[PDB]
């Protein structure tokens, strides 16, 4: 990757009182920009951004026949009312059904997902703490391995099927206009505390035209109040960039 | 497939004088219903529907290299404005752009070309008609993967139709329209694609006759309006 350092974008941060990191690339990792260079290589927790590579292992390893798999529910109350019925790949994706993928990543099991994880230079690649609980655990990863990860998704060098990378990559829409198609996927840790905040992610990547732009932020968090800043703050970066708005 | 006559939906034909016919299948072709049977089946000119058969023996063929292809603009003057551009996939068919599956068409032949339409049973060049039912049927084979093509290349063409994303939905759709025609002969205006609706899936196909230009946002205003008020978008 080459990454270049614009401070100018740390005004759109200041003024929410946020610290953060914000990391756009142009056509492909060779061409990005953030406002904080050593932010930007600072691995952190994935929280549900992991239910992309888990997405793709469950389908790689037959645990997801196709993209047309149901998640039923089996009756048995959820923790969250969002979880309770049956769930596409893309509704699971959407609503983050922790049940869902802690399932996957389950039958999955741990030797599967580790060699996987090390196919995708996924992060620090610690798993830790138990399979159903490790994007919460010892797992972290940077912005840039973010991008440099949904690069090679875009472009389906992942060591899978182009099939079920195609399949992920449907899934993961989540804005259509006539000139552009947006893949995107929020993440958030918890509060934590003030003295050691969670961390709050959106990741994806934009096809405009016969561009693409890849992009991923994080944020410290403490309060569930300043979450959408996780989304409005990259959308003004790439609105004042003429990306979308 | 099965189809059921409603009566339901012909308020919303008339009240703004409009002749024409909507098919809608919850699940699958085995659960249509329209406003009118007879229409449903009936073979009009698919205009630019027929990128989506294009955009798949594009694929196929390899004349069409990836789902990354870039259409390139020659320089040359075009009939719009917004063709006259670099071009993706979904970029060319979100405005139906003519030159650029003029060349794909072209580029596949005419026998390679005709060798699969038979294979997807579309319809039955200018000569070839599909209907409404026809269409549903062929994109419901689409969703399924169970086109003569391969999974990968019904899933890139699957995606460039992606129109509307919603947290609940995703619609993939096409428009056709082959011009203002004589009262004698008038041109028809298609809008078909389906809603994948959190674990259930909506086929659709509209079409509706057309003398005056000024009707054309209809098109899509009354299969929304139709579809809305059923509570799919």
């Amino acid at each position: 990757s080459s990454i270049t350092e614009n401070t100018s974008w740390n005004k759109e941060f200041s003024a929410e009182a946020v610290n953060g990191v914000f990391v756009l690339c142009k056509s492909s990792s060779k061409s990005c920009a953030t406002n904080n260079l050593a932010r930007a290589s600072k691995e952190y927790l994935p929280a549900s951004t992991f239910k992309i590579p888990n997405a793709i292992i469950g389908l790689e390893t037959g645990v997801i026949k196709n993209e047309h798999q149901v998640f039923k529910w089996d009756g048995k109350p959820r923790a969250m009312k969002q979880w309770e019925r049956d769930l596409s790949l893309r509704g699971a994706i959407q609503v983050s059904a922790v049940p869902v993928f802690q399932q996957i990543a389950r039958e999955v099991g741990e030797v599967r997902m580790q060699k996987y994880l090390k196919k995708f230079s996924y992060g620090n690649q610690n798993i830790s703490g138990g399979i159903d609980k490790f994007w919460e655990g010892q797992l972290r990863i940077s912005a840039v391995n973010q991008v440099e990860f949904l690069e090679s998704l875009f472009l389906n060098k992942l060591s899978a099927s182009k099939e079920n990378q195609l399949i992920v990559k449907e899934a993961l829409v989540t804005e259509a206009a006539p000139e552009y198609l947006v893949h995107s996927k929020t993440g958030f840790s918890g509060v934590g505390t003030e003295s050691n905040p969670g961390v709050a992610w959106w990741v994806g990547w934009v096809e405009k035209g016969t561009e693409v732009y890849f992009f991923a932020f994080n944020m410290d968090i403490d309060n569930e109040n300043k979450l959408p800043l996780r989304k409005s703050i990259p959308t003004k970066i790439m609105a004042s960039e003429g990306i979308i708005g």
